[PDB]
């Protein structure tokens, strides 16, 4: 007739409109759950039933929302957002520092022990101080680890002049002669002496005497000894007297004490100069890549495995934990707004499949 | 009857499920929106009309994906991705680099132009090269630099002992006097004089002669004088003749020259060596902080704008530019999976609204 001649088509095309919702519906269960791993790191799968009496549609979403907020932890949110950046956390530091610091060391001694006699003498002439002495060997020692830890080729070995400079030394005995004459065949005796002596000993040298009398003209010999050979001006002074005759005589000698002064000026002191200026540089730089932020004790800085908030661990470094956490908060407002938006949807299709004769 | 009594309700509820549809397909436009806004950092409003007759759904999924990969650059999405760590780009130098550098300069006295003397004394001296000072001398720019940029307090002045370091001047002239006695009242003349002189002038003081003749006991004044008063030692010889006598005289004078090495040594050059160590440290610190990497003129390295390169610009900090590009690919990958998904859903949801009488 027509109510079942031709009306059973439009029955038929609900039901097949019904069925089609049926999988639109899935898919969409689907999409839901893509958008909730990728911003909340897992699969809620939030039971829409809780929601599906409530007939206000701002109610409901509000309703929904509340309850995503209870049951997403920041965390989860952190880790999610970590996923999104996986390959641009961590850094790089370039290799240009590493190349700097090799060509300084490159003409650097780092074993310390070589430096022992140069800072031993240094310090004897006052030159350097104790804790100078103590802070170079611990700057020689981070030179070391770096070395090392890396593969540094260092130069071994250097000679210093002013570490065997010996002054003049001059001679403590000496002797003289003298052409003593008498005073006038009545050439009477005549008696030379040796007075008034002071700064050593002043004899005649075959007597050991220190006065003779002769009789004819003859030469005499005399020596002199300094008392001591000790740094400084020493000075003999006596009276040779011949008859009435009374010839003051003087000798000196100079030991000098700065021949190790001298040389390590002239010689030494800008070879040491500039090998202390490379050890500082050097050692200043690796301090400043490897260490602890403000880090003075440099036995403690770790090269092979740099501490976590030094330079070479943090150049152009994101880490996991400084993600800020107002981007977590923005993130988690994104996810649970699509989210809320999906679930509201699902309700919405699921209601009017279900209410469809 | 039973086709227009009771059926009229089952059209109108039919009707009823084709305008609920109607506005969820706006919802799903919306959520679709804001999707492209999350990971396209635009809207595309991609038109279903183009995919509406192609019936095979895997087929419609294709050629949507292939439609929006040709329509969203790499670029795009680089920048979505940004705007999701908007707050985490960026770093921050610890402060602790800048409190060791300031203990540091605290006693460092920054203007160079007072180290000239001092650089000069130790470049005659042979005790420093030139290229030492005009590092120095860079090294103190540079430190001048840093002082200006943050507001280091920094020591001003020092006296060094050794620039004023003066020897003994010892005397050119000197007068000697000696008793002298004619030889046996027969008491006959007797000449007295000054022979074989070598190192200086040496004459009777009166008469500026070399020969005296004498009657009676007298004494007698000799005048001497050195040469020069150069470095060295300086030795005057002669013979004073009293008759057939021969007596061998000699004086000498030291001029040394070695006042300013010696207060050098024991004074200065420890307090020189603590001084220069500060400045090398404190140089290599900030060089390594403000230089792109491996930058050796020290001139270049700008402070208050630090470089792109610097450690003092990419400690902790993710630029812009370092995002990789595979966490680009992926998240562009993930926005293309849900934007076709909801694509596909709303040409589906179209298609059933439309075939529904
Ligand atoms: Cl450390
Ligand atoms: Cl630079």
């Amino acid at each position: 007739t027509a109510y079942n001649e031709e009306v059973e088509n439009y029955r038929s095309k609900v039901e097949n409109a019904r069925t089609e919702l049926s999988d639109l519906l899935e898919e969409v269960k689907a999409t839901r759950s893509k958008v909730s791993n990728q911003y909340f790191n897992s699969d809620l799968a939030l039971d829409i039933n809780s929601y599906f009496a409530t007939t206000n549609q701002e109610e409901r979403k509000l309703a929904i929302k509340i309850d995503l907020l209870n049951q997403v932890t920041d965390d989860s949110v952190k880790s999610a957002l970590a996923n999104q950046i996986q390959e641009s956390l961590g850094g790089t530091l370039p290799s240009e520092y590493e190349t700097e610091i090799a060509s300084l060391m490159g003409s650097v001694d780092v074993a310390a022990s070589d430096y022992a006699t140069l800072f031993s003498k240094l310090e004897e002439m006052g030159a350097m101080t104790s804790d100078e002495v103590s802070d170079y060997q611990s700057k020689l020692a981070l030179l070391g680890k770096y070395k090392s830890a890396k593969g540094v080729t260092t130069v071994s070995g250097a000679t210093y002049s002013f570490l065997t400079a010996e002054d003049a030394k001059p001679e403590q005995s000496n002797v003289i002669s003298v052409d003593v004459a008498p005073t006038s065949t009545k050439e009477d005796p005549t008696t030379v002496t040796i007075s008034n002596v002071s700064g050593g000993t002043v004899v005649f040298a075959d007597d050991n005497s220190v006065s003779k009398t002769i009789s004819k003209a003859q030469s005499l010999k005399i020596s002199y000894t300094f008392d001591s050979l000790s740094v400084g001006t020493h000075t003999i002074t006596l009276d040779l007297n011949i008859g009435d005759n009374r010839i003051p005589m003087t000798y000196t000698i100079y030991v000098t004490d700065t021949a190790d002064d001298v040389s390590l000026v002239k010689d030494d002191l800008k070879t040491i100069f500039a090998q202390l200026s490379k050890i500082d540089t050097a050692s200043a730089m690796i301090q400043t890549l490897y260490g602890e932020p403000g880090q003075t004790d440099l036995s403690q800085i770790d090269i092979t495995n740099p501490s976590a908030n030094s330079v070479a661990n943090m150049y152009g470094n994101l880490t996991f934990d400084n993600i800020d956490g107002l981007d977590v908060t923005n993130f988690k407002e994104s996810g649970v707004t699509l989210y809320t938006e999906l679930t509201n949807e699902i309700i919405e299709l699921q209601s009017t499949i279900d209410s469809l004769p």
